[PDB]
């Protein structure tokens, strides 16, 4: 019988698995996003081209940027980064929601990327990450992990980390799984980019680009599943988060205050996520189903900031405290898949989807109008904090089989968002046997992205005194724009792969035509009336769709069985392009290149090696300030390409215990941020010197397990 669509594209080019043996010999510092980075075609990149927030790295999946990595726990969405304000160029002020899952109760994680993905819907145009938890079997079982690291340069942040699982029958017809979990990734020091940061001048001498932004994880889950009958089972689930940060003097364009000084080294953001969800299995005569219902309340208390003049993206003296943005998240999902003999063998999934994102955020829509001047439609003060929007989806795939050896996989989704209107995700990928050992591999689909609650939103307002407006140096107005366009892109890929015993050699070319990304406007549209000085009458411009932007590449794949204990594994992504085709602009900044290398020697029955390299190319900036205009100085500064080497071990002591021990960037290349791309008033800009890379780090693990 034959698998599902779903099923069968998990094995098209742009996947790539990684599991839970894969993550105990690289274990990660805290946030998975460490290892889920070192897959081809992936990335670890700031959210903005503007470099604002740079150093909160996220997966990036083949050059579309963070914002198009739809993250996924045991295929249900997580949106929790929706909570924090996203701003005119993209930028957003989060670590990202690849951290919400503690790295040692991981089952496996699956990593999507292109024509596979689209399928997925909304928000899955980069691609998909998800995140499988391990899950309850026949007998008792449970662990307790931990891990620990030792910076060599004491300025970087060192991380510990607690987790454990429990889990196995509690009945006849009764299962649960729980893990919670307790982590501190603490923060750089606020001097670590001293002596490495932009030309700064007047009253900016003396400022810094912060370092990496610490974290402390609690997290627990708990589980219990109930066997109803042999077709049924029904699932209970509920997850408690709670992430608070460490701050290290992050500003968006990299001043300071008092404000900022004080708050040194203490919490001023916290991030709660709460999730239920309950889900219903059954295997029945004519074939199988699935459905559920999620629901994810995440909670976004944060200091609080001004959105322009000397505030502007800063903690406000002025208005000393914490406000609360509130996110929630209702997902509901139902389908059933159907073996079907006649014709072709085949299978057919049927399926629908509901969701509904609820904002509400009492900090994003609060500048006022006097300055600029007054916009006829909105209240210049008092706007309503609340947006919302839902989709609701239809779709149809069918997993063909043609002859042995070839599988055609057609799919079609629709989607209504209740504000943007219809969409149409045609998809088709497909599997082909060239010999016993060579296949070829193909996809083309068109993956579909919403536009996110503060672009839709006609009550979101931003304004400039002149220096982020486009093609002029007088004020201006940015105004979500509720009659835009959803974001779509056409995303194909060619594979061919080469496989036998354990040798695999494979090389694919992948496209993405990103059409009507959305991104701030322009052209004025209109004009405001009154204010104060020369700023009054400000132009209004509106975020807006792009109506063409690409990327292409090549990924590579070469592992040699070099021995029976010895493998070596390579990977290369090599990124084509990635332009902005209206403003000529880079979309996101990659490294042009990323070989990954890993040497894997399972030396005794009890003792595994692992030797790694990975090698990065070079990192050209946007050429463009906010103007339009040419870029000039130091905010054109690339980064040159580099290595970075790591060495482990695991040994096991008994069938009950494990340790892990290691040394990441063995020759201590390191990097510093020395500020945004581009500059502002007495700072100048970095170009693509936007983060910190962390030096030589060593560390310890022990899981105990039964």
């Amino acid at each position: 019988v034959v698998a599902t669509a779903q099923e069968e594209t998990k094995q098209a080019p742009g996947v790539s698995i990684i599991t839970a043996e894969d993550i105990a010999k690289r274990p990660p510092s805290n946030d998975l996003s460490q290892i889920i980075r070192t897959m081809p075609g992936v990335n670890l990149t700031g959210n903005s081209s503007s470099g604002q927030r740079g150093n909160n790295r996220q997966i990036d999946i083949r050059g579309m940027g963070p914002e198009n990595t739809l993250i996924l726990v045991d295929g249900k969405p997580v949106s929790s980064r929706n909570s924090v304000r996203y701003g005119w160029r993209g930028e957003r002020d989060s670590r990202g929601d690849t951290n919400w899952v503690p790295a040692d109760q991981v089952e496996r994680i699956e990593v999507i990327r292109g024509p596979a993905a689209a399928r997925y819907g909304n928000g899955a145009a980069g691609g998909v990450v998800n995140i499988i938890t391990k899950q309850a079997g026949a007998e008792t079982h449970g662990n307790l992990s931990v891990y620990s690291n030792f910076p060599q340069h004491k300025a970087e942040g060192a991380s510990e980390r607690m987790s454990f699982g429990l889990n196995g029958p509690l009945t006849e017809n009764l299962s649960y799984r729980v893990y919670g979990n307790i982590a501190k990734t603490d923060s750089d020091d606020w001097d670590i980019n001293a002596g490495h940061e932009s030309n700064r001048t007047g009253k900016q001498a003396g400022t810094l680009p912060a370092g990496r932004e610490g974290v402390r994880n609690k997290d627990i889950d708990g589980l219990l599943s109930w066997r109803l009958t042999p077709e049924q089972t029904l699932e209970f689930e509920a997850g408690f988060s709670r992430q608070g940060n460490i701050y290290t003097g992050d500003t968006q364009n990299t001043n300071s205050n008092n404000y900022v000084k004080q708050m040194l080294g203490h919490e001023t953001n916290r991030m709660y996520r709460e999730t239920y969800s309950v889900t219903h299995r059954g295997e029945w005569d004519f074939g199988s189903s699935l459905a559920y219902l999620q629901y994810e309340k995440t909670r976004n208390s944060r200091i609080n900031e001004g959105l322009a003049g000397g505030t502007e993206g800063i903690f406000d003296p002025n208005n000393a405290g914490f406000y609360t943005a509130t996110l929630r998240d209702l997902t509901a999902h139902g389908e059933v898949n159907l073996p079907l003999h006649l014709g072709y063998e085949q299978t057919l999934t049927l399926g629908s989807e509901w969701t509904e994102q609820k904002l509400d955020d009492p900090s994003s829509n609060t500048q006022n109008t006097e300055e600029g001047g007054s916009i006829p439609g909105l209240a210049g003060k008092n706007r309503s904090s609340s947006s919302s929007a839902r989709i609701f989806s239809l779709f149809a795939e069918d997993n063909i089989e043609l002859m042995p050896g070839t599988m055609l996989t057609p799919g079609l989704r629709w989607d209504h968002h209740d504000i943007v209107g219809d969409n149409w995700s045609p998809s088709l990928n497909l599997s082909h046997a060239l010999t016993e050992r060579v296949t070829l591999k193909a996809g083309i689909a068109r993956a579909y992205k919403a536009p996110n609650l503060y672009q839709l939103n006609p009550d979101y307002l931003l304004y400039s005194a002149g220096a982020g407006c486009y093609g002029q140096s007088t004020s201006c107005y940015l105004r979500g724009n509720d009659g835009l366009k959803a974001e779509t892109s056409v995303n194909k890929e060619l594979g061919i792969e080469y496989s036998h015993d354990g040798l695999v050699a494979g090389l694919t070319y992948f496209r993405n035509d990103y059409k009507n990304k959305i991104e701030s406007g322009l052209s004025p549209v209109d004009h405001a009336s009154g204010g104060k000085g020369d700023y009054a009458n400000a132009a209004i411009y509106q975020w807006e769709n792009v109506p063409k932007a690409v990327v292409e590449g090549l990924e590579g794949t070469l592992t040699l069985p070099l021995a029976d204990g010895l493998k070596w594994s390579n990977n290369l992504t090599y990124m084509l392009q990635s332009k902005n085709k209206e403003t000529g602009d880079v979309l996101s900044v990659t490294p042009r290149y990323t070989l990954n290398s890993m040497l894997d020697w399972q030396a005794t029955d009890d003792l595994s090696l692992q030797a790694t390299v990975t090698w990065y190319g070079k990192q050209k900036p946007k050429k463009y300030d906010y103007h339009g205009d040419r870029v000039t100085g130091s905010a054109n500064d690339q980064l040159s390409p580099y290595a970075i080497a790591g060495l482990g071990g695991t040994y096991r002591l008994s069938k009950n215990l494990s340790l892990g021990a290691g040394v990441d960037n063995l020759f201590d290349k390191r990097l510093f941020r020395a500020g945004n791309a581009q500059g502002v008033v007495g700072i100048d800009g970095a170009g693509a010197a936007t983060y910190n890379e962390p030096g030589r780090t060593f560390y310890t693990s022990l899981t105990a397990s039964f």
